[PDB]
């Protein structure tokens, strides 16, 4: 209980096994039309293409250059978090600097698993009387595991009324998942999101986030 | 068991209640590059960005005007399906002309509806003894439900070694389920698709695909 039980903090997401991990041609990846001099070049509040269809700008071929601000997952450009002790939902994330509302928090990267090695390592953690999970679907049959390797996106919790969310973006042309806020969040705050139908395992897990509408279940 | 219980056969999704739909203006819709003078223009062997993302061509917008091919789910260009009973696995659907392998089958039609109305259905469902589910994962917070109201695709079963597979397009600035083959299919042949971890509520139902690799269930 003095530090959270040993786990490889990893930078991007690590396939295991049999599951493919798909990767883009140029040819494959969309082109923006933003300006090197519009204000903030394919930054939150421009019309970029790309952004707006949950792309990255590819920096070979973006027509603003170095100063496009739509690499969020590629630069990985994380506000500051620390991991904190929470009441009853065990270890949590809470950030140390103030972020706007819409802007990159964080990627959950883990390890890509199948439905049948999900399904072994839920087993396994059960029999071992473990309630922690870490496995979030990416697409219809790959799932992110967390739990072994992982980064500190695998501390955020679920609430019923987040300030943040998931959103699937395609990165050098495979999917990731990231953590956006939904509203301006002031430094020292809790990091959660509404795990809704994309984590699996928690099952009959009662909800403590403390949340006015909480339907007292972690999404399902 | 002479015929099918009685749906409402719909061409497009309803939305149910507090489940939102969204629409694109053409600023949120991406260009493709190809030229009314390609051969198969926005064709399936083509280049077309547009179709490589999975996004429609729109038709107001496509370089390639009236010859387009990547409108599939616009224009509803579905092959000549029809229902059959099977042995174990309730009624069935097939195809009545040849398809070709990638060639658009079907989209997935029904019922949008959230986590909480989904469940409900389900529990109801379950206490009238009921084992045909048609609750199919749109995107994290919505479900379409094939059940009370669907198409054709409603009747395509799971097998383990199945001949089409589902993708997730844009189509108008929201997300659509379609049927795509994975091979080539002869006339009168099944139309199935591997489950995943895609539908919802089949539980322990034993799967009676015939495949070799068969796990014994409809996905997990
Ligand atoms: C992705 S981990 C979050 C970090 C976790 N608290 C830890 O100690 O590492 C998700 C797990 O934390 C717990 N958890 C997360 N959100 C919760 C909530 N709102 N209520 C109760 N338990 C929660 C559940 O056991 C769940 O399986
Ligand atoms: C989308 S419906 C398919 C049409 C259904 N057979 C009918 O009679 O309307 C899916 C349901 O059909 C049954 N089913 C589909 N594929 C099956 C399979 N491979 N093995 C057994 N039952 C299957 C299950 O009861 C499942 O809930
Ligand atoms: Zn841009
Ligand atoms: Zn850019
Ligand atoms: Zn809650
Ligand atoms: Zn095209
Ligand atoms: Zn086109
Ligand atoms: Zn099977």
């Amino acid at each position: 209980d003095k530090k959270p039980p040993p786990y490889k903090h990893i930078k991007v997401n690590r396939p295991i096994g049999r599951v493919q991990i798909f990767t883009a041609d140029l040819s494959e990846i969309p082109r923006c039309n933003c300006k090197a001099t519009d204000e903030n070049p394919c930054g939150i509040d421009s019309e970029c293409i790309n952004r707006m269809l949950l792309y990255e700008c590819h920096p070979t071929v973006c027509p603003a250059g170095g100063r496009c601000q739509n690499q969020c997952f590629s630069k990985r450009q994380y506000p500051e978090v620390e991991i904190f002790r929470t009441l009853q939902r065990g270890w949590g994330l809470r950030t140390k600097t103030d972020i706007k509302k819409g802007e990159f928090v964080n990627e959950y990267v883990g390890e890509l698993i199948d439905e049948e090695e999900c399904r072994a390592r839920i087993r396994y953690a059960q029999e071992h009387d473990i309630t922690n999970f870490y496995m979030l679907t990416l697409d219809k049959d790959r799932i992110i595991d967390a739990g072994p390797k992982g980064n500190y996106a695998r501390f955020m919790n679920h609430c019923c009324q987040p300030n943040c969310e998931t959103q699937k973006w395609s990165v050098n042309g495979d999917t990731r998942v990231g953590l956006f806020a939904l509203s301006d969040i002031k430094a020292g705050t809790e990091l959660t999101f509404n795990y809704n139908l994309e984590c699996l395992g928690n099952g009959k897990t009662v909800c403590k986030c403390g949340a006015p509408n909480c339907s007292g279940f972690l999404g399902v």
